[PDB]
């Protein structure tokens, strides 16, 4: 399965085979990784995290795609939960360091939304975010997220509770 | 069997198989208002489709992801107080209710809410509760600023129920 974004740019649904290289970008990654809730060691950790997404991807409350630009592995893109009489999913994404500030992760976003809503499956974007993750903040503002409200201390991380915002984007 | 008292009229019940019947009956006694809430499934209403949500709800409730009390007012069953779901990894929970409309305006609720949350606060496994209601329920909005929720937001379109997407505001509180 797979999901033009663009001519460099496309969405790969995760696949078993795709572990060796997604934990290796997980490694590179952890230390912006490990300050997001999109969380915490082994490869066999990603490959359980993969291979349970797999299995909510068929049965169809979980989506997880992987950014390919150019045929090399650049990030995640995911439906982390998904309402489907509501019509509601919550968006987790991240964007391997050295692939950022080039509109990469906006196009994917902008395309899978686009995907889901035209099918008639999601027309409610959500993304939680914590509110002092400027990165993450960013992805929503700038793809015209609008900010619904502020959670407080809604969800623990190393050892603390975090206030976190709320946004979503309808597409009928 | 776990009680949880709120007054020497009223205690909350951990719900049981033996609690279905008499609660079918009160679903259908109430069916009409029922309709437009968030906190009973609308596609459940059969003898058979109540049981099997109650017996879903008694696991979630011994294994901790939700909670099911029965309100009983001296020895009447009065309605539903629920967390709809947990989040141990958080320490918050989702609050679901309804009373049968005899025990309404009574403050019945306010009691039972205040009880569950000071009952589960103060043993500190849940420290984040959470009411989600429709905009248009004024009923329940109301319920959460007598009980020291506040609203932290409005979510757009976000429950569908008999044909259309409603806004709903979600309030908090955090004890401890």
């Amino acid at each position: 399965e797979i999901i033009p974004v663009s001519t460099t740019l496309e969405l790969r649904a995760a696949d078993e085979s795709h572990v060796p290289a997604l934990h290796q970008l997980v490694l590179k990654n952890k230390a912006w990784l490990q300050q997001s809730l999109d969380q915490y060691t082994s490869q066999e950790e990603t490959r359980k995290h993969v291979q349970g997404n797999i299995l909510l991807h068929q049965r169809g409350y979980a989506k997880m795609y992987l950014i390919f630009c150019q045929n090399e592995m650049a990030g995640v893109l995911s439906f982390n939960a998904i309402e489907p009489i509501n019509k509601a999913a919550y968006i987790g994404y991240w964007l391997d360091e050295s692939f950022q500030g080039q509109g990469i992760m906006s196009q994917s976003l902008q395309a899978l939304m686009t995907h889901y809503a035209r099918r008639g499956d999601i027309r409610r974007f959500v993304i939680k975010c914590r509110v002092d993750n400027q990165a993450s903040n960013a992805v929503a503002r700038r793809n015209h997220f609008t900010l619904e409200g502020c959670m407080k201390q809604a969800e623990y991380l190393n050892g603390d509770y975090h206030d976190v915002n709320m946004y979503a984007r309808i597409i009928d």
